[PDB]
């Protein structure tokens, strides 16, 4: 789809990295709500890449 | 008049002048809702004078 294929290559081999799912167990980094919100707010409809 | 000062004081002086108001009488030219449409939905979002 979007940009080349090698950075979606090291996108999907970090998702699917076992030492990053550790990571994802010591948590103030679960990307609350209200983070997420604080992220979407801030795309306009300008440039939203969908 | 025509005097070159800036656009505000032109614009709205003109808004002002009563000829203006007569021409706001004889109308192919009141600005229909689809009108108001046809010239604003054109506008981008992402440059804006709002």
């Amino acid at each position: 789809h979007l940009p080349s294929a090698d950075w979606q290559r090291a996108a999907l081999s970090l998702w699917t990295h076992r030492t990053f799912r550790e990571v994802l167990k010591e948590e103030d980094v679960h990307l609350t709500y209200q983070d997420w919100l604080h992220l979407e707010l801030e795309i306009q409809p300008e440039a939203d890449a969908l």
